[PDB]
């Protein structure tokens, strides 16, 4: 026998959060273990094996990671419960204490948390410096470096993921609360993307930039005539010498350089870097290694902060990740909250950011040598994630979603005046549910 603590999380990153699992073990003096259970990859089916199991009401369910923006379903169904319900009294504080406040502002709902960030995301620009000068500053900028690029004969895509889903949406929210805007109200009882003329013309000024840039001459056709694509290869093949994306552009684009899949970028040539793919095709350099391919990758890859919507305001930037909170459906509350707690301090923080290529939550880490060394865009992150933007925390998030992304796709069809009347009819009727 054994006492056990479910850890249900992504398969995607099963490795990681096992082996952060067996370090915890390790200091429970075998009062009792943590078995990770692999959810699968896609985010969508993860959600509704939970839900399953929760209205199922299945006891072995005790700690699972939730995307950040399921904390409203989950707390308002009472799934997951509030950390004041941790008997020990810990959970609360520790959640709060050196946790950068974008993770903190997606883990509440009713002015409660529910719920402790363990990893997070945010979207940065990535440029070919050698083909733009200085990196656009603004989404103007952005239009107007793209279209000089076209008529110059050169790669002239911005790559955005912008088919219809999560990722548009992403997109849009982020325009939006960088202009002022907001879907919903504090409650997501209200939609407010017309209900006064400032909000409205944050949904407009968003709308026109998604409109701009599937406009803009030689765009991505992915956009243009609503095809299946990528922004990451569109990026790495050298057909976008402009992209917005999340972090993991960074290692995938070493990685594929030194298999030789960069064509503008041959670190597969260079003898430092011989025999660092490793028996299961992955990029395991040494820390100079490192070092050498991160040095030799800047004179064609470079990153800098998410273009502005206004000139002078940094951009409000739609945060990700995941939160880990404590199934209604567990018998031992005291060790499900002890366990969260261990698998988030400062040493698993850095072992899910060093080994797993997950931003980590803690601030203390943005500051660790090591964690700078592998993550130099380190700065930029730590300022997105400290003044993010929130995507609409609402019960009824799914159906939001899809009702948004149905109006706002395909982005060539947008008119900024009507949709925005559109997408605000659109959102009224999901958070009538």
């Amino acid at each position: 026998q054994g006492l056990v603590v479910s850890f249900y999380t992504p398969a995607t990153d099963g490795a990681t959060f096992t082996a952060i699992a067996q370090r915890c073990n390790q200091q429970f003096g075998g009062r009792f273990t943590i078995a990770q259970v692999s959810l699968p990859r896609s985010p969508n089916e993860q959600r509704l094996q939970l839900a399953r199991r929760l209205t199922g009401n299945d006891r072995t369910l005790d700690v699972m990671a939730l995307d950040v923006v399921w904390t409203a379903e989950f707390a308002e169904a009472g799934w997951a419960l509030p950390l004041s319900d941790d008997p020990a009294g810990l959970a609360e504080n520790d959640a709060v204490a050196d946790t950068l406040p974008g993770p903190l502002a997606t883990a509440g709902w009713n002015h409660k948390l529910y719920a402790a960030p363990v990893t997070t995301n945010t979207q940065l620009l990535w440029y070919r410096p050698d083909l733009v000068n200085s990196p656009p500053t603004d989404w103007n900028a952005m239009i107007a470096e793209a279209a000089r690029l076209h008529a110059a004969g050169e790669p002239s895509w911005i790559a955005v993921q912008a088919n219809q889903g999560e990722g548009l949406v992403v997109w849009f929210n982020t325009l939006l609360v960088s202009a002022g805007g907001s879907v919903l109200s504090e409650d997501g009882r209200h939609v407010t993307l017309t209900d006064t003329p400032a909000h409205r013309a944050a949904t407009v000024s968003a709308l026109q930039i998604l409109k701009s840039v599937a406009t803009t001459p030689g765009a991505d056709p992915s956009i243009t005539r609503t095809e299946e694509g990528s922004a990451r290869l569109a990026f790495e093949q050298g057909k976008a010498a402009l992209e917005v994306n999340w972090p993991f552009v960074f290692a995938s684009m070493l990685e594929n350089a030194v298999k030789g899949g960069v064509p503008f970028l041959p670190l597969n040539r260079i003898p430092q870097l011989a025999g660092s793919i490793n028996d299961i095709g992955t990029f395991t350099p040494s820390d100079e290694q490192f070092r050498i391919a991160y040095d030799a990758s800047q004179q064609v890859f470079g990153f800098a902060p998410y273009p502005a919507v206004a000139p002078g305001q940094p951009a409000k930037v739609t945060i990700g990740g995941l939160n880990l909170a404590v199934a209604k459906t567990t018998r031992h509350r005291a060790e499900a909250f002890e366990a969260v707690r261990c698998l988030r301090d400062q040493h698993n923080q850095r072992y899910v950011s060093l080994e797993g290529g997950l931003p980590a939550v803690r601030a203390s880490l943005y500051s660790d040598p090591q964690f700078q060394a592998k993550y130099p865009m380190h700065a930029i992150i730590r300022q997105q994630l400290t003044d993010a933007a929130v995507r609409p925390a609402t019960p009824v998030y799914q159906a939001l979603s899809i009702r948004l992304a149905a109006v706002l796709s395909p982005i060539t069809e947008i008119d900024p005046e009507s949709t925005a009347d559109e997408l605000a009819a659109q959102a009224q009727k999901a958070i009538d549910g």
